[PDB]
């Protein structure tokens, strides 16, 4: 299982399309795939 260590709380959690269901943002036990972005602001594109 994979661990993303720390996050301030100055990011805001990313309200996403929310695929397996509806639009909406992210909050605990939600199932997320393999690209799909977790907080809001600017993803590093040597990760993607």
């Amino acid at each position: 299982e994979v661990v993303y260590d720390k996050i301030s709380k100055r990011q805001r959690l990313r309200v996403f399309k929310h695929e397996d269901g509806s639009e909406r943002v992210l909050s605990d036990g939600d199932h997320v795939e393999v690209g799909q972005q977790l907080m809001e602001g600017s993803a590093d594109p040597h990760e993607v």
